[PDB]
């Protein structure tokens, strides 16, 4: 229900607000203005953000991916199915990666939800279990390396 979704989105925005180093987001469609703005604020905070999404859904109405890509957020797209959408905040491997390329404490958080083909965030799970955050982060690294990267 809309209520459960709003509560879930609110919890996610809170995690985004706490992001220190990185946010990796794999999502089929991005329609949440609230989620986007939180990500926008993270970007302004110095957080490194990457987005993987679907080509059919980036030019859909209410798609917020357009404005994030305009701000410099790299968006990679397969052209042209996921078991779930997910967000990894400060993944261990990713933070260590950033640390090397650039020479503060944090803790990995993965948010996952059901894929919506048309913000909507039911079946939401938020966890810091490092085994899970690792598999998701590793999975993102793989998908990122594979693919259209939006100009």
């Amino acid at each position: 229900g809309p209520m459960g979704s709003l509560r879930n989105v609110a919890k996610i925005v809170e995690q985004i607000d706490r992001a220190v180093y990185s946010i990796d987001l794999a999502i089929y469609t991005f329609t949440s203005l609230f989620l986007a703005d939180s990500i926008k604020r993270a970007l302004q905070r110095g957080v490194i953000i990457r987005i993987i999404s679907d080509g059919e859904m980036v030019y859909s109405k209410g798609s917020q991916i357009s404005m994030l890509a305009q701000l410099g957020v790299p968006v990679r797209v397969p052209i042209t199915l996921m078991h779930n959408k997910f967000c990894i905040i400060d993944g261990f491997e990713r933070v260590e990666e950033i640390r090397l390329l650039r020479k503060r404490p944090c803790y990995s958080i993965v948010i996952s939800g059901s894929v919506n083909w048309t913000g909507n965030w039911e079946n939401c799970i938020i966890t810091a279990d490092d085994k899970l955050t690792a598999t998701f982060q590793a999975e993102f690294q793989r998908m990122w390396r594979a693919q259209i990267q939006l100009k």
